[PDB]
RNA sequence: CUGUCUGAUCAGGCAACGCCGCGAAGCUACCAUCUGCUGGAUUAUGGCUGAACGCCUCUAAGUCAGAAUCCAUGCUAGAACG
């Protein structure tokens, strides 16, 4: 239909300074800085004031309009990543074989080392992404805490850990073992 | 070793390689021995963030892993007008 104009309004909290130049967003907050390139989308930005930014698509068709609120949401996730952080909690689910999860360091790199998953002799290693912190929860038994400023990196590490512990050649309705994301929140509770 | 021929011996010739045992060298046999590499990108699929569609959603923009697949690495030839 070629909608003449579609708009979205970013909301910038008090301590945050968004910074956009040629579709390269640099969001700065108390918790650090996050950057994102949006050069694959045709959008324009207008600073209404220090607390609002207009995101506009001119003469966009259905899909190009659809790509507008996703731009808004990505920048909003950047904003809330540098002011509240992100925290994904993973629970260790096993029927018989305890899952032995350690945070090891080999070759100067951090790894999450899963052992004894379903009794297997194989040792699973998941590389920890830059800017992402892993921790074995003390307050909860069999819990892994994935935290960081970037929601994408945090959720992708959580997904890596969950996906590497898939059950093969069994009825997965019966063999429910694995490591699953149980809580998706923020570092700073609200 | 047989037959025959050189008078015998010694030493030999022939039997349309005379026949037999062993037989080096060379060739050769899963009938012998040795050797047959590790990276990236993907398919199906399972996912992340995420709109459309105030929710949801692996998908639309973007993105992760991933097959005996593919492209390299490696291996053979080297364009007889590179
Ligand atoms: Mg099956
Ligand atoms: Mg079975
Ligand atoms: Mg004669
Ligand atoms: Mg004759
Ligand atoms: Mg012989
Ligand atoms: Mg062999
Ligand atoms: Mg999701
Ligand atoms: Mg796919
Ligand atoms: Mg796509
Ligand atoms: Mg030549």
């Amino acid at each position: 239909m070629k909608y003449i104009q579609t708009d979205q309004i970013l909301d910038i909290p008090e301590g945050v300074t968004v910074d956009i130049k040629a579709r390269v967003v640099k969001v700065t907050g108390p918790r650090g800085e996050l950057t994102k390139d949006l050069k694959h989308i045709d959008v324009t930005f207008n600073k209404i004031n220090n607390r609002a930014i207009k995101i506009t698509v001119h003469n966009g068709d259905r899909k190009h309009v659809a790509a507008l609120r996703t731009v808004k949401s990505l920048i909003a996730n950047l904003i809330t990543g540098v002011t509240k952080g992100y925290k994904y909690k993973m629970r260790f689910v096993y029927a018989h074989f305890p899952i032995n999860v350690n945070i090891i360091k080999k070759d100067g790199q951090d790894y999450v080392e899963i052992r004894n998953f379903l009794g297997e002799k194989r040792v699973r290693e998941v590389k920890i992404h830059e800017g992402v912190t892993m921790e074995i929860s003390s307050t909860q038994k069999d819990e892994l805490i994935v935290s960081g400023n970037s929601l994408e990196a945090v959720s992708q590490n959580a997904a890596d850990i969950q996906q590497i512990c898939r059950v093969r050649n069994k009825d997965i309705r019966k063999f429910l073992d694995g490591i699953y994301v149980s809580e998706r929140g923020t570092i700073v509770e609200e």
